[PDB]
């Protein structure tokens, strides 16, 4: 995994095993957001469920949203999304299949909605970490929509 903010916000790729998961906590993950869809994780897991409890017998909270490759969160997921980061700031880690586009975008969006960054700022925060986050033309678009809505996003996100 890379941290974009230490112990506080992180991405990786879909693990493989369970050694990986055990590297997330021993790196301060406390909390994982799945971006895969079913079928990818049922390629490496069996069953999206069976992947879940893996993660909780870690000691890990999960919450799946799954976004398609190339893709970007629904309004209603990402609202979601973020009401989940923000709840419990600390630990959290982010991921897709390969910690580049999907998840790339997220932490991007994440440091523009938290730290009023534009959006090639934000893009270049994580690369710093993760070389080529933010992969398509449709993840670069919504990042130009999140930034320009910050305002409206934010109230949203902390409503409630």
């Amino acid at each position: 995994m890379y941290w974009v903010r230490r112990k506080t916000i992180g991405g990786s790729g879909l693990p493989y095993t369970e050694n990986e998961i055990l590297e997330w906590r021993k790196e301060g993950v406390k909390r994982v957001l799945v971006l895969p869809e079913d079928w990818e994780i049922e390629e490496s897991w069996g069953d999206k469920d069976y992947y879940l409890s893996i993660l909780k017998k870690n000691g890990l909270q999960p919450l799946h949203i799954p976004i398609p490759d190339g893709g970007v969160p629904s309004d209603s997921q990402f609202l979601t999304i973020m009401k989940w980061l923000l709840s419990e700031k600390e630990g959290n880690l982010v991921h897709c299949v390969g910690g580049i586009g999907r998840t790339g975008t997220i932490l991007a969006s994440y440091l523009i909605l938290t730290e009023g960054l534009e959006v090639e700022s934000a893009i270049d925060e994580v690369r710093l970490v993760r070389p080529g986050a933010v992969q398509t033309y449709e993840q670069e678009m919504f990042l130009l929509r999140v930034e320009g809505m910050r305002k409206s996003w934010l109230k949203n996100i902390y409503s409630n």
